C-alpha cells in the first residue's frame, strides 16, 4: 500500500545522494547493454539491485492506481504493487529503453486488470524510480497471446514502459500491454524558461 511508497520514500532520502547517483549511472549502463546484446537478463554484481528490491513507484491519476515497483516478478513477491519483467529495460528512461512493469496477481490485479484495461491513448502515467521523475503518454493498447515477443522488446530510438496485466482466471491467458512512450513532466500551456546570459 503507501506504507510500501512511504518506507521506500524514507529510506531512499536518508542516503547519499553521490550513491543514487552511480546507481542510476550503473542502470543506465545496464540499459546500454542490454540493448547492445553484451548483458542478460540476470543483473550484474556492480548494481546490488535483488528480486523483491522496490525502485519506486508508479501513478496513473486516470485511474487513482498508486503502486509500488519491485525489480523482478518473484511469486512472494507477486502479491503487493507491480514488478519490472526480467530482460527489459530498469525504468530510468533514455532512448532504446523498454521497461515491463508487470501486474502482481493476487486481489489487486483483480482489480489492477480492469483499471488498465480502463486506459486509452493520451493518457498519461508518472514513474518515480530513485528520486527521478519520468511522464508516459499512452500510444498502444494490444491484447496478444502469451508466447509473443516483438511488443516486448526494445525499439531503436524509442522510450517506452508497457503496463502488462494478465486476465486474473485460467491459464495460457490473453496478455493486454498499455504501452506508453516518453513526454515531458511539465504541463503543455505553460511554457518559457532560459539559462543564465551576461
Amino acid at each position: 500500500a503507501v506504507s510500501t511508497i512511504s518506507d521506500y520514500t524514507e529510506k531512499i532520502n536518508n542516503v547519499k545522494d553521490e550513491e543514487v547517483d552511480d546507481l542510476i549511472k550503473n542502470i543506465n549502463k545496464y540499459n546500454y547493454d542490454l540493448f547492445n546484446g553484451t548483458a542478460e537478463n540476470q543483473l550484474p554484481d556492480y548494481l546490488n539491485i535483488h528480486e523483491g528490491d522496490v525502485l519506486g513507484y508508479i501513478e496513473i491519476p486516470s485511474i487513482n492506481i498508486k503502486l509500488p515497483i519491485y525489480y523482478g516478478t518473484s511469486v512472494d513477491i507477486l502479491k503487493k504493487g507491480v514488478g519490472v519483467l526480467e530482460g527489459t529495460s530498469l525504468p530510468v528512461g533514455g532512448e532504446n529503453t523498454h521497461s515491463v512493469l508487470s501486474a502482481h496477481t493476487g486481489l489487486a490485479n483483480q482489480k489492477l486488470f480492469t483499471d488498465i484495461d480502463k486506459l486509452k491513448d493520451g493518457d498519461v502515467f508518472y514513474l518515480h524510480i530513485l528520486k527521478k521523475d519520468l511522464a508516459y503518454k499512452v500510444n498502444q493498447i494490444k491484447v496478444v497471446h502469451p508466447d509473443e515477443i516483438d511488443e516486448l522488446k526494445i525499439s531503436d530510438d524509442k522510450d517506452y514502459v508497457t503496463l502488462l496485466t494478465c486476465y486474473p482466471y485460467g491459464i495460457n491467458t490473453e496478455r493486454l500491454l498499455v504501452r506508453g512512450e516518453r513526454t515531458d513532466l511539465s504541463p503543455s500551456n505553460g511554457a518559457g524558461f532560459s539559462l543564465p546570459s551576461t
